């Protein structure tokens, strides 16, 4: 966890590879992988390393447009997560900085340290988030090997044969838990080969570091067993897609500031203020949690879609949904986020839009514990009950016109995103796609 | 061309086959066949069904919703157009009318004739329209026999043996000559596997029953030769898509009504109103001239797209351009339509845009020469030149808020294309297109 | 079985994953696995999930519809995966699913078995055995069609190998549920093709329901692993025998066989009568439950030894119940209508109360039956009133939805649930298109 022990793990198990790794505006993770020279020289050029850390080039990294550098941060330090048993090789988990020395301002990891040290400093409140991503097993299909299908046919928390990943499951909790990113339970969803993996609510940058972990670990797993993982929110119509709901809350002095024993619901006011702040914000929020053109497809009208903007006690046809446990276990659930967002990016919105309620206290709509999907579009004007962006670019235009978010991104991230997005929206609305030649080719 | 005519025509040609087509509101043909009975009693039932019409139930005709009536349009009776040389079969077009023996408000064809009717009624006026479809011939994938591809690699004008359908044009051409639906050019256009014939300038109806002749003939003819003809607006991306120029023109009292000698560009005012009444409901226009998801492929930004709502005297990156011809050849060529409309539908839509502009005289902008397409979004902005809606979706919300257009294809029609288009839509939207799987299967 | 035997079994086994273990309406195992967490905090952690439970979500288990509810694990069976008996890293528990406000959930069907169980002990001081005879078919892959599945061997009834080709695989599942308690004893190929049965313990119905949801996991992952695959469906395949779960059972009063007495008739008692009468009159709804599905009526069908003809006899195998010769303490009852397709908690608590429904009203028992029920003519079982069972799915689910006694003892969630659940089911297979009537019509 500090420098001592780090070279002390060094010199026990004869460390000859390190990586250090980091990740691009995408949540995509990236690494560049440098050995350990031997003898003293070698543990001071280390040393020198993991406190001052190292030059790159971070021109081709997306979102990051010149030299640049990556700063350890050694409390992440530990063993290759997919390759546990090999003790030869070790990472750690980066901050970018510039090459003068300050956290480079489109690091979404230092954009996430940011508003956690800004929430630290000015009100001595924490920010915990647990996750709960959901993906796919997938195979190719034996009649087009071209193509993939699910990995089995089993159902909602289904046991052997029908589930064919009780093994995977358990390996990748056990290569989790052995690390420290701690997760809680796992079972296979509702569609044919879909799975889901439950995060230990717990500090939210601990928790992004473990998503990103997590992603990265259930591949190669896969890989192993002649299969492949996706995180695609909705890889086949017709079966359910696989999204990320987000359990959080914040605390203040140390203090479940979301309970209030003599409160309505026992919800404090905090929370209602944090609450109206996240419905307040949430059709430009989905930009960053929902940030893939196939997330709307997920994001569509249902008796269980996430799409209606409001709250409820029990009711799942919300965006937010308020779980039972009350005491140091209030907890609010975003349910909108698909695994292919970037954590970092998406916990930081999530926390700017609540705090942004709780700084004007925002006064929160009544829970609607009718179904939204069945209710008429009268009852929901009546209601004013909102629905999120349909599609990425009505998504992108939301978060073009948020201050609140473009303030807690940072100019860098905000403008980066929005242009990048952009164009993967105008590649997308220019292709020809398949459902248009079979509707079409006839005419 | 009457009742007389074609009986003899029967006699003469022991016609043994009678077929009564009509056209449902997407424009797709329908036509029912029944037989002429032989001897003085068949040939008078032929004559009550040829003057009054005969029943059919249009419940299964997509915007049809009961028994209805189809009512010959003798001015169309001819040999079969796909089947010139049998001459047991004739056909003619109908128009459709209700049980009571009214014309049904929902009829394409009746819609024009209305718009027309009261348009030589009220002001005496003729409505000539001068079509220009394009079109690609298919064939399989030689590697991929569940798809197909263009039917040759010749390019614009090309000549044989790049061309590889000179004898296809040639006899789709005589098909429609020899039957009254006049034509002029045809040749190979930019994209592999693209055509064009180009339609006389005529009766908007005659032409909209030229159009509906000619998508089903050049379908037939393709299939005699191994290969199918689409009528999809961008079948492939990377290449031209396929469009329908539509150039119209209004007489009033016999006179060219478009022509001053002594007015800017010799263009009258009355032209100048039609002109801006185009442009002002532009937006709305093309929900029914571009009414698939494809279309919206070929209106994209381009340096030849007509997306840019304006006008201009030789610019092609307008919406409208107006040829040098003048005199009895004045005319306008609005630029947009593609041939998967419903001609009745366009045509009518693009009339009532512009006689509005002439009932209310409106002004008109001045014609932008400059390439649009190359100007910033400044300049654009600076010019006012806005452009038409980005997806069907977009179109079709424009056409439910224009009373213009509501007013020109009456309620029935109007009610139920936007909702048989906005189900259309919707099974888009929810579908996990290629593109995403490309995408995002890898995340 | 106690909070802290599990304990030191967790300890000294050091293990790493726990199953939460239970079953839907339809008798669909399910279950969800937690890491066991290190260090004395994750014991502790662990030690407050066996006594209080654990939340889970049951929007998408089947006749489970608020969303939160709880696992509440009976500490009884807990033990090591049957089917990876090895690893010893893992273990499963079995549970009862309880509301938020720690009550039983009244659509658990464990805990609808555990309820009529209870109350019998309560009021009456009665204990309630089953002992069934589970039927399967093991599959393999047709040579000449790969979608096509097919008998997985040519051996008959009671057949050594190599005609028999699998004797391991029965001596492998009797070796799994023995080794762990579940109670089995004889096996042996029955009469169709790739055919085999595991006779059970004559056991507490609850314990022995639990034997069985534990054998129909296992023998599916033991075929797997030798290329072949195991279905409980109750008729596979046209031309051959169905697959059927013999239910053999009886109850107790007072810790005495109460359906033994030395004088009366047939060594059988009042008590016996009164409780076969229950069974019969109340047979033609139990069949919905012990015979779900659609093909449950294809192995159901008039035949030289077809259960459908409502009637009890000594030795007749036409009738639907069944009385074996022993007497004494293991006088008993053999039911012979159910097939393996049932869910057990659900199949036994009609069984059970449409017998005490006969005891409770005194019902008069009819003569047994014992010349071949399906050999006399129309008229013969018309004379001696007897009745058949339901002809197909639906037909039951109609006795079902009219029988006063099994919705009390199913209790209302579940009653109309499955009710709701097979009508869909039936009226999927209604509009369907088979290939009997393809192959029937598609020439005319």
């Amino acid at each position: 966890s500090t420098v001592e022990q780090v070279l002390e793990y060094v010199k026990s198990n004869n460390v000859k590879f390190m990586r250090f790794q980091f990740v691009d505006i995408l949540g995509v993770p990236k690494n560049v992988a440098f050995p350990i020279k031997a003898g003293e020289k070698g543990i001071e050029e280390l040393r020198d390393v993991l406190e001052n850390g190292l030059y790159f080039d971070g021109s081709s990294i997306e979102g990051f447009v010149s030299d640049m550098m990556l700063k350890p941060d050694l409390s992440t330090f530990s063993v290759l997560p997919w390759r546990p048993s090999e003790k030869s090789v070790a990472r750690v988990i980066c901050d970018v900085y510039t090459t003068k020395g300050k956290p480079f301002e489109g690091d979404p990891r230092g954009c996430l340290k940011r508003v956690m040290e800004e929430f630290k400093k000015e009100f001595n409140g924490e920010y915990f988030v647990g996750p709960e991503p959901e993906f796919f097993l997938l195979k190719k299909d034996p009649h087009n090997p071209h193509k993939y299908i699910p990995a089995d046919d089993g159902g909602y928390f289904d046991l052997e044969p029908m589930d064919e990943a009780p093994d995977i499951r358990r390996d990748i909790v056990f290569a989790l838990e052995n690390l420290g990113f701690h997760v809680e339970a796992s079972h296979h969803e509702v569609a044919p080969g879909q799975h889901e993996v439950d995060f230990k609510f717990d500090d939210a940058l601990k928790t992004a570091d473990s998503v990103i972990t997590f992603k990265t670990t259930i591949k190669t797993i896969a890989e192993q067993h002649g299969l492949k993982a996706t995180f695609m929110p909705k890889p086949f119509f017709g079966m359910n897609g696989s999204g990320m709901h987000c359990h959080q809350s914040i605390w203040l002095n140390g203090e479940p500031s979301f309970y209030d024993e003599n409160a309505p619901y026992q919800l404090s006011e905090t929370c209602m203020n944090y609450v109206a702040g996240i419905l307040k914000h949430a059709k430009a929020i989905v930009a960053i949690t929902n940030p893939t053109v196939n997330s709307y497809k997920r994001l569509v009208p249902g008796y269980e879609a996430p799409v209606n903007i409001a709250w409820a006690n029990s009711n799942r046809s919300a965006i937010i949904r308020v779980p039972a446990a009350r005491g140091k276990g209030t907890r609010i659930e975003f349910r909108a986020p698909d695994p292919s967002c970037n954590p970092y990016l998406a916990f930081t919105v999530m926390l700017a839009a609540g705090l942004d309620g709780v700084k004007n206290k925002l006064d929160a709509p009544e829970p609607v514990e009718r179904n939204i999907f069945a209710m008429s579009e009268a009852e929901k004007k009546e209601l004013g009950i909102e629905s999120v962006p349909a599609n990425l670019k009505a998504a992108l235009d939301e978060l073009e016109n948020n201050d609140v978010l473009k303030n807690a991104l940072g100019k860098h991230i905000f403008e980066s995103f929005l242009e990048i997005k952009n164009a993967e929206w105008d590649s997308f609305r220019t292709s020809v796609t398949d459902w248009e030649t079979t509707a079409y080719l006839k005419i």
